[PDB]
């Protein structure tokens, strides 16, 4: 299970770098674009995601795609810069005037604090894959998917797997500290995703321009999430 897991993380890739808040987040967009790439490349080579409807693998990648990125993100921005700085990409890297200049800078905080949680935590490698998996496991439709069932056995054998990665009474307090991360993680998406559907919505007047595989994806998600209709999941 986990071996596959840690053969299977993605490549390097470039955001293509005045630092405008127009500009910022339109680099952002893109390097999300390129991104969701490397996140399809990702998982659909997934043991048991695989398997399922293609359907919905689809959905279930467009559903957690901020998320998806953004644990990603803290990942890059812990290995790299053991996480001093937001490090989107080699040619990207955020510091505290960036963030500023971004627009965003306390959206860009509590992502950074989640960073600084797996400094604290130690996260490892086994840790990270195995939450990541989960995070693209995490937001379901309200009426589910095509088949419930088989996602349901997955999601669960995945947990089970996390539990297994992390005496006994440690073990136990691990996973309760990865579990309660997931959820934060959560919390600070759905902010992501509010002031990203605010920006698409309003685009022009603004001047933030979205990639063409994104538009598609953020178009048909923002009516099911704003109408409370996306079923996020919680550990706690
Ligand atoms: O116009 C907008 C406004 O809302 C956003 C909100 C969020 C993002 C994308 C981010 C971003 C920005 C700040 C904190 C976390 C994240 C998610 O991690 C990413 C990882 C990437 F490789 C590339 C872009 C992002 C983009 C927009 N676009």
């Amino acid at each position: 299970p986990v071996m596959v897991l840690e053969n299977i993380e993605p490549e390097i890739v470039y955001a293509g770098y005045p630092d405008t808040a127009e500009n910022l987040l339109s680099t952002l967009n893109r390097l999300a674009g390129k991104q969701m790439i490397q996140v399809v490349k990702w998982a659909k080579v997934l043991p048991g995601f695989k398997n399922l409807p293609l359907e919905d693998q689809i959905t279930l990648i467009q559903y957690s795609w901020m998320s998806l990125s953004s644990f990603a993100l803290s990942w890059r921005s812990y290995k790299h810069t053991n996480s001093q700085f937001l490090y989107f990409a080699p040619d990207l890297v955020f510091n505290e005037e960036k963030m500023h200049q971004s627009a965003m800078y306390e959206l860009c905080q509590g992502m950074h604090q989640i960073s600084l949680q797996f400094v604290r935590l130690q996260l490892t490698f086994e840790e990270y894959t195995i939450m990541k998996v989960l995070l693209l496991l995490s937001t379901i439709p309200k009426d589910g998917l095509k088949s419930q069932a088989a996602f349901e056995e997955m999601r669960t054998n995945y947990i089970k797997e996390l539990r297994k990665m992390v005496n006994s009474g440690q073990s136990w307090q691990r996973f309760y500290q990865l579990t309660k991360l997931l959820d934060s993680m959560h919390d600070l998406v759905s902010d992501l995703l509010e002031f990203c559907f605010y920006t698409f919505r309003e685009s022009h007047a603004l001047k933030v321009e979205f990639p063409a595989m994104l538009v598609e994806i953020i178009s048909d998600q923002l009516p099911k999430v704003e109408s409370g209709n996306a079923k996020p999941l919680y550990f706690h």
